[PDB]
């Protein structure tokens, strides 16, 4: 029931995302707050169809690299992400994207352990997101249900950020 951003065109999608915001009904993404952080995510066509997302950021003194291979689930900008340790699988979709400014992704559970996380998660292109940028997310993220208090703006940090 997700809105997919219309025409979305991949190719257009692809290279250097910073996580700007995010929001969830994780009980403690809703505490790890504010020790979240801005992540850099690369993104880049996997060989065997979908896109893959290898996240950089700072966790407790040094970088950490994760990488997140998106399938193609049904419709352009809807893919699905299957969690290799916790046979958990999340739906993914770029609800909305201008390519060059901003994205808005919303991920839900479908099955396992992580079957009713929601969160949704502010790209953008730059570091520092103009407001009438978070005022679109902001928007996204009440509208989805997401109360203000569980809106997070992610703070930049220097390190881990390089290429």
């Amino acid at each position: 029931q997700v809105s997919v951003q219309p025409n979305f065109q991949q190719d257009k999608f692809l290279g250097r995302w910073f996580s700007a915001g995010l929001a969830s009904n994780s009980s403690f993404l809703r505490e790890k707050k504010a020790a979240l952080s801005m992540a850099k995510s690369v993104v880049a066509p996997a060989t065997d169809g979908g896109l893959n997302l290898t996240s950089t950021f700072l966790r407790k003194n040094q970088c950490e690299t994760r990488t997140m291979l998106l399938q193609p689930a049904g419709s352009l900008g809807s893919y699905s992400y299957r969690s290799p340790h916790w046979g958990s699988t999340y739906s993914v979709s770029v609800v909305e994207t201008d390519y060059d400014q901003y994205a808005l992704l919303y991920s839900q559970g479908s099955k396992g352990p992580g079957e009713d996380f929601r969160m949704a998660t502010l790209y953008s292109r730059t570091q520092t997101p103009r407001a009438e940028l978070k005022e679109k997310f902001t928007a996204f993220c009440k509208a989805q249900g997401f109360t203000e208090d569980t809106i997070v703006f992610l703070p930049q940090t220097d390190k881990c950020m390089t290429e």
